[PDB]
Order: C-alpha cells, then sequence, then structure tokens
C-alpha cells in the first residue's frame, strides 16, 4: 500500500497514447461513447469521459469507469479524465496560466462526486450525453447534488451542455443493462 | 505513466498506511488524524488528513492527506486517498460489503462537496470531523456548493455524522498554516 495506483486497460492506454484531434461537439462525444462500449467489454461500467482542449479539439486525456475492476470507488470515467489530464499537463489546475481551456466530455451528467471534481478542475465546459434520469433508471445512483447544479456550474464560468447524443447514450446504458446479470448470455 | 493514474505518497504517509495501529477512543484517532495533518503540511501539501478505521476496533486501515499540488491532481483530497488505500487494502471498491467490518472515516475537517460525494459511495458507515466547513472556508479552502442538509443527506444513506471533534487543536493548525 504506497500510492492510489488506479490501472488503466489496454484500450485506454491506447486512447489515452494516440493523438486524435476532434473539432465538433458531436465527434467528441461519439469517441467518448467508443470507449463505453469497450469499457463495457474490458468488466467496467457504462461511463466514459475525455478531456479536449476546448478551441482546438485536441484530446488530452480520457478516462472510463474503474470502481469494480480497480476497486475504487472514486474511480468514476470524470475523475479518472481530469486526474489523467492534469498528470499530462503536469498542473492540479487545468485553468493555469498558459494552458488552453478545457472541456470535459462524459457520456452522462456527473455524479455529486464529480460535479464537485469539475469545479476543481480548472476545466471550463462540461459537455454531457444521457441525463441523470437515464443513468439512474438503470440503477446508477447520481446521488444528492444541489438544487440547480447546472447553475452552480454556469455561475462558475464552466458552460454546461447536456443531451448530445443522448439517443446512443441511453443505447449502451440499456445494452450494459440487459448484460449486467449472472446467469450466462452468449449473447453478451 | 501511459498506464495508470498513480498518486505517489510522501515518506510519512507510505508509514502510516503500512504500520500497525489501533486506537480505540473517537478522540485517540483524531489525534492521530491532526499529526498527519502536520507532517502532510512539512511535506508541501494541503493542512487536511483523513483516516478510515474499523469502526469498534479502532484498527487503522488506511490514511490520506491533501496531495493536490505536489500530486499534480485537483481530486487528490485526503479523504479520496484515505477512502481509496482502505478499498485497495481491503481488495474491494465497497467498504459495506458483507463479511467485512463497519468502516469510519476519520477526517480533519467536513469534507468538500466532491469528498462529500465520495464518502456516500465508499461503503463507510460513519464519518467523524475536526474542523468546521465555515473554519476550512476562513483559510481560504473552498468546499463547494454542497446540498443542503449534506450532514442529513449522508444520514440518510446509513452514515453517522459527527462533527466538532478536537475542532479547537485542529483549527491551531488550520491558523498556523494560513499564516505561513
Ligand atoms: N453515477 C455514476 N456512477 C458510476 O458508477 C460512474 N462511473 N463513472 N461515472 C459514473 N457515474
Ligand atoms: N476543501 C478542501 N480542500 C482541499 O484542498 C482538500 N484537501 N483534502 N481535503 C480538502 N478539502
Ligand atoms: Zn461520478
Ligand atoms: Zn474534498
Amino acid at each position: 500500500n504506497d500510492a492510489l495506483h488506479i490501472g488503466l486497460p489496454p484500450f485506454l492506454v491506447q486512447a489515452n497514447n494516440e493523438p486524435r484531434v476532434l473539432a465538433a461537439p458531436e465527434a467528441r462525444m461519439g469517441y467518448v461513447l467508443e470507449l463505453v462500449r469497450a469499457n463495457i467489454a474490458a468488466d467496467g461500467g457504462p461511463f466514459a469521459a475525455a478531456v479536449f482542449e476546448r478551441d482546438s479539439g485536441l484530446l488530452i486525456a480520457a478516462g472510463t469507469a474503474r470502481v469494480v475492476p480497480g476497486r475504487c470507488s472514486a474511480a468514476h470515467a470524470e475523475i479518472l479524465a481530469l486526474s489523467l489530464a492534469q498528470a499530462k499537463l503536469d498542473t492540479h489546475d487545468l485553468s493555469a496560466d498558459g494552458l488552453p481551456a478545457c472541456e470535459l466530455v462524459t457520456s452522462a451528467e456527473p455524479c455529486v462526486m464529480c460535479f464537485g471534481a469539475v469545479i476543481w478542475s480548472g476545466v471550463r465546459s462540461l459537455v454531457c450525453a444521457a441525463r441523470s434520469d437515464d443513468v439512474e433508471a438503470i440503477g446508477f445512483d447520481e446521488g444528492p447534488r444541489p438544487e440547480n447544479w447546472m447553475g452552480g456550474l454556469e455561475a462558475r464560468g464552466i458552460t454546461v451542455t447536456t443531451g448530445l447524443l443522448r439517443d446512443a447514450a441511453c443505447a449502451l446504458l440499456r445494452e450494459y443493462n440487459a448484460c449486467n446479470g449472472v446467469i450466462y448470455n452468449a449473447r453478451c
């Protein structure tokens, strides 16, 4: 017990190693939804997120839910993405002087933990696919965020957009739920 | 690292996570957590520490401190480190898993909104705090927008909350830090 060490599965190493620029919001979210499918095939939850330079679309880092495989309840996709972006740029603050403005693109609206992390991270933009109710409907709790948490973010200069590629994101939620049972199903 | 999120720990904190320690009384637990605050300040970190203990025995399971700046990670609050290292040691992402003893997070101050969430997902059954939210805010650390009645929120999820335990001793270390 010498470090907090959350191992990344190969696909997520690959994501974090390959340079990649995606200009349009849909292109960014498209990529994030590819990572959700790959994470569900690597024994993780149906959640992914990536940090992008807001104005160039350069991918800085990506993360996925590794709570179960990584034995770590803090290892939400958003935490991983934000933290790996910080390690890559060698700073705890993604708004530090001389950094480009960063945006977090996430497959679902953040839970209350991740809401706080977004606030501390220095990102200036949050872009979500699935809504909070979508996530809760398949048994993933978002927990008690403050009243008007979106407004809370905007008051901090963090822009919020939600519902982007929401249909595809919901299809991935439903796919994970249908394959999260103990009875073997070869189609899973 | 290409292949992991890795937040290294300073020597005092590695030692705290790998030395046997059983602290029965709540204040003995909190006292050790305040020792960790001081050691962390001397190791270039913020004035925050926390530890996970088996609730009834007071066996220390893991400890964490603020490593935000030297770790280049805004999520590296003392509470996130303590909860995560406890889960790693007990080989589970859920500290309420069947057959595990009830776990308690003992913290130098009341949790920020992020840590409040972390506490809810961790599986701990008890939160014990020293310094108040107002005390942390009064030396320039933001707690962020937590929901109204965040304590009732934790209690409704089966997490008993205690606050103000060795508050004054904790406040002295906060004021020392602020002043330097
Ligand atoms: N609510 C929620 N729950 C999970 O398990 C997650 N993992 N990554 N983001 C997540 N969000
Ligand atoms: N509010 C707050 N701020 C920090 O920087 C911390 N580090 N550990 N707990 C913390 N809590
Ligand atoms: Zn989350
Ligand atoms: Zn915190």
